[PDB]
């Protein structure tokens, strides 16, 4: 037959991985990444997904789409939606109550509902996984977080459909991490694990508790607004004020140096969560100022200080609503790629008293590779 997939459709980014005698393979997509960028484009000639998408995104604001896991399975007078509308630079339209996103392809101006524009993205991901395995992928598992209502998972199925996908089911993004470690497995006992979710612009906290391979969501709290990118604008506004002091040019209303001061930003972020230091080299920033600089893991700690410490608010939150003492928890693991900051990893630990943390596998790999397992056993 064919190898069902499982697939995490995150807000900024997605991941797919396929179950293989015994082994869960994450496939790396065209440019060799593991994970691929949430992102559709609209140009004259041509429509752009994933890292193609992204990488063009300082020419293209008003037709390069983003954040559609925002607006999947919801309405046009929702105040979610009516809020995050006010920070994208695309055009969202209303549509007999539903949500559309309006944009430029080949000089005529279409609109797409926010489940197509997914489609989109999934299509992608089925074309990675069958261009790896060198066939055609039609079953799959998707990811969708705990706190989604009925409508929100029949989008996610439906844009599943669209990309000629089966969607075998669709699961929890924390139960999908627990599989990933094998938190399934019957013990006989009572099983509570602390799923630590921060990836590109979210933030997710979930208490399970696992009583013999049923799983029960307890708690759960975050910030749907706090992730990798905060972190990211911080040290745009650094560099800004240094660039303001060096050569007293402020760039900010140059949306370009900006955006490709930002690029350069986040690429030192993932450096310093290795290395204790990141230099930032780009060329004709404003004007034709060259910006030759460089942070430490100190500094850029600093910088985030305060959001890095706010993330135990939540944590201390879901445990007091889930009735549970930190000595309770049994397993902490980590997902989402901005787990991979030291200081993020340390300030947990500490909370849990030197207790270990589970982060073997690639924590913005994690749900992808829970949902191939769980794929797997469903065929
Ligand atoms: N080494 C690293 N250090 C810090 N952040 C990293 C590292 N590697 C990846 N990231 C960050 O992880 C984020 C992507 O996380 P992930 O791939 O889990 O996102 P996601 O599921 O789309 O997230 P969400 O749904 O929370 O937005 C980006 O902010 C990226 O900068
Ligand atoms: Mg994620």
């Amino acid at each position: 037959k064919g190898p069902a997939v499982g697939i995490s459709l995150g807000t900024t980014y997605s991941c797919v991985g396929v179950f293989q005698h015994g082994k869960v393979e994450i496939i790396a997509n065209d440019q060799g990444n593991r994970t691929t960028p949430s992102y559709v484009a609209f140009t004259d000639t041509e429509r752009l997904i994933g890292d193609a998408a992204k990488n063009q995104v300082a020419m293209n604001p008003t037709n390069t789409v983003f954040d559609a896991k925002r607006l999947i399975g919801r309405r046009f007078d929702d105040a979610v939606v009516q809020s995050d509308m006010k920070h994208w630079p695309f055009m969202v339209v209303n549509d007999a109550g539903r949500p559309k996103v309006q944009v430029e392809y080949k000089g005529e101006t279409k609109s797409f509902y926010p489940e197509e524009v997914s489609s989109m993205v999934l299509t992608k991901m089925k074309e990675i996984a069958e261009a790896y395995l060198g066939k055609t992928v039609t079953n799959a598992v998707v990811t969708v977080p705990a706190y989604f209502n009925d409508s929100q998972r029949q989008a996610t199925k439906d844009a599943g459909t669209i990309a000629g996908l089966n969607v075998l089911r669709i699961i929890n993004e924390p139960t999908a991490a627990a599989i990933a470690y094998g938190l399934d497995k019957k013990v006989g006992a009572e099983r509570n694990v602390l799923i630590f979710d921060l990836g590109g612009g979210t933030f997710d906290v979930s208490i399970l508790t696992i009583e013999d391979g049923i799983f029960e969501v307890k708690s759960t709290a975050g910030d749907t607004h706090l992730g990798g990118e905060d972190f990211d604008n911080r040290m745009v506004n650094h560099f800004i004020a240094e660039f303001k002091r060096k050569h007293k040019k402020d760039i900010s209303e140059n949306k370009r140096a900006v955006r490709r001061l930002r690029t350069a930003c986040e690429r030192a972020k993932r450096t310093l969560s290795s290395s204790t230091q990141a230099s930032i080299e780009i060329d004709s920033l404003y004007e034709g100022i060259d910006f030759y600089t460089s942070i430490t893991r100190a500094r850029f700690e600093e910088l985030n200080a305060d959001l890095f410490r706010g993330t135990l608010d939540p944590v201390e939150k879901a445990l007091r609503d889930a009735k549970l003492d930190k000595s309770q928890i049994h397993d902490i693991v980590l997902v989402g790629g901005s787990t991979r900051i030291p200081k993020i990893q340390k300030l947990l630990q500490d909370f849990f008293n030197g207790k270990e943390l589970n982060k073997s596998i690639n924590p913005d790999e994690a749900v992808a590779y829970g949902a191939a397992v769980q794929a797997a056993i469903l065929s």
